[PDB]
Protein backbone atom coordinates (compact mmCIF):
# COMPACT_ATOMS: atom_id res chain seq x y z
CA UNK A 1 0.00 0.00 0.00
CA UNK A 2 3.18 2.10 0.53
CA UNK A 3 4.50 1.53 -2.66
CA UNK A 4 1.01 2.12 -4.77
CA UNK A 5 0.68 5.42 -2.66
CA UNK A 6 3.83 7.07 -3.17
CA UNK A 7 3.71 5.78 -7.28
CA UNK A 8 -0.10 7.40 -7.38
CA UNK A 9 1.11 10.77 -5.82
CA UNK A 10 2.40 11.94 -9.42
CA UNK A 11 -0.19 12.18 -11.73
CA UNK A 12 1.00 14.47 -14.86
CA UNK A 13 4.63 12.50 -14.15
CA UNK A 14 5.34 9.37 -15.91
CA UNK A 15 1.96 8.19 -16.88
CA UNK A 16 1.64 4.26 -15.91
CA UNK A 17 -0.99 3.52 -18.93
CA UNK A 18 0.30 3.97 -22.40
CA UNK A 19 3.50 1.95 -21.24
CA UNK A 20 3.43 -1.50 -23.33
CA UNK A 21 4.48 -3.52 -20.00
CA UNK A 22 3.46 -1.74 -17.36
CA UNK A 23 -0.54 -2.20 -19.07
CA UNK A 24 -0.31 -5.96 -18.86
CA UNK A 25 1.55 -5.42 -15.12
CA UNK A 26 -1.24 -3.00 -14.05
CA UNK A 27 -4.16 -5.12 -14.65
CA UNK A 28 -2.69 -7.93 -12.72
CA UNK A 29 -2.37 -5.28 -10.21
CA UNK A 30 -5.85 -3.95 -10.12
CA UNK A 31 -7.57 -7.37 -10.03
CA UNK A 32 -5.30 -8.54 -7.04
CA UNK A 33 -6.16 -5.38 -5.21
CA UNK A 34 -9.64 -6.35 -6.51
CA UNK A 35 -9.03 -10.16 -5.07
CA UNK A 36 -7.90 -9.35 -1.56
CA UNK A 37 -9.84 -6.80 0.12
CA UNK A 38 -12.45 -7.96 2.60
CA UNK A 39 -10.66 -7.81 6.35
CA UNK A 40 -13.17 -8.30 8.73
CA UNK A 41 -11.87 -5.35 10.65
CA UNK A 42 -13.71 -2.20 9.52
CA UNK A 43 -11.17 0.44 9.58
CA UNK A 44 -8.77 -0.13 7.02
CA UNK A 45 -11.62 -2.01 4.38
CA UNK A 46 -12.34 2.05 3.92
CA UNK A 47 -8.72 2.46 3.15
CA UNK A 48 -8.69 -0.66 0.97
CA UNK A 49 -11.69 0.90 -1.16
CA UNK A 50 -10.45 4.45 -0.99
CA UNK A 51 -7.04 2.82 -3.25
CA UNK A 52 -8.90 1.00 -5.28
CA UNK A 53 -11.17 4.24 -5.73
CA UNK A 54 -7.91 6.60 -6.14
CA UNK A 55 -6.32 3.60 -8.84
CA UNK A 56 -9.27 3.57 -11.09
CA UNK A 57 -9.63 7.32 -10.84
CA UNK A 58 -6.03 7.90 -12.00
CA UNK A 59 -5.29 4.94 -14.25
CA UNK A 60 -8.55 5.26 -16.44
CA UNK A 61 -6.66 4.19 -19.76
CA UNK A 62 -5.69 0.96 -19.86
CA UNK A 63 -9.16 -0.11 -18.68
CA UNK A 64 -9.14 -3.56 -17.80
CA UNK A 65 -11.93 -3.22 -15.69
CA UNK A 66 -12.58 -7.00 -14.54
CA UNK A 67 -15.77 -8.36 -14.02
CA UNK A 68 -17.17 -12.27 -13.12
CA UNK A 69 -15.25 -11.62 -9.97
CA UNK A 70 -17.90 -8.96 -8.60
CA UNK A 71 -20.37 -11.12 -9.93
CA UNK A 72 -19.15 -14.04 -8.06
CA UNK A 73 -18.86 -11.36 -4.93
CA UNK A 74 -22.51 -10.68 -5.14
CA UNK A 75 -24.46 -13.51 -6.65
CA UNK A 76 -24.23 -16.30 -3.13
CA UNK A 77 -28.19 -16.35 -2.24
CA UNK A 78 -28.52 -16.74 1.60
CA UNK A 79 -29.53 -13.88 2.87
CA UNK A 80 -28.78 -13.77 6.45
CA UNK A 81 -24.98 -13.22 5.85
CA UNK A 82 -23.91 -9.68 4.37
CA UNK A 83 -21.35 -11.59 1.82
CA UNK A 84 -22.72 -9.73 -1.40
CA UNK A 85 -21.95 -6.57 0.51
CA UNK A 86 -18.46 -5.86 -1.30
CA UNK A 87 -20.03 -6.60 -5.22
CA UNK A 88 -21.81 -3.80 -4.85
CA UNK A 89 -19.58 -1.29 -3.38
CA UNK A 90 -17.21 -2.17 -5.77
CA UNK A 91 -19.45 -1.54 -8.52
CA UNK A 92 -20.79 1.66 -7.40
CA UNK A 93 -16.57 2.51 -6.96
CA UNK A 94 -16.16 1.75 -11.00
CA UNK A 95 -20.06 3.50 -11.60
CA UNK A 96 -19.65 6.71 -9.37
CA UNK A 97 -16.69 8.05 -11.92
CA UNK A 98 -17.47 6.73 -15.19
CA UNK A 99 -17.32 3.35 -17.55
CA UNK A 100 -20.27 1.88 -17.82
CA UNK A 101 -21.23 -1.36 -16.12
CA UNK A 102 -21.39 -3.06 -20.34
CA UNK A 103 -21.00 -6.50 -19.31
CA UNK A 104 -21.21 -8.65 -22.67
CA UNK A 105 -17.68 -7.79 -24.13
CA UNK A 106 -15.37 -9.87 -22.13
CA UNK A 107 -17.56 -11.55 -19.23
CA UNK A 108 -21.19 -12.82 -19.14
CA UNK A 109 -24.19 -11.48 -21.08
CA UNK A 110 -25.83 -8.64 -19.98
CA UNK A 111 -29.40 -10.61 -19.69
CA UNK A 112 -28.32 -12.28 -16.68
CA UNK A 113 -25.89 -9.72 -14.88
CA UNK A 114 -28.56 -6.92 -14.08
CA UNK A 115 -31.33 -9.83 -13.05
CA UNK A 116 -28.74 -11.05 -10.16
CA UNK A 117 -28.05 -7.77 -9.47
CA UNK A 118 -32.02 -7.23 -8.76
CA UNK A 119 -32.52 -10.56 -7.68
CA UNK A 120 -30.14 -9.81 -4.67
CA UNK A 121 -32.11 -6.70 -3.89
Amino acid sequence: VEIVATILSWTGLATPTGVPKDEVLANRLLNFLMKHVFHPKRAVFRHNLEIIKTLVECWKDCLSIPYRLIFEKFSGKDPNSKDNSVGIQLLGIVMANDLPPYDPQCGIQSSEYFQALVNNM
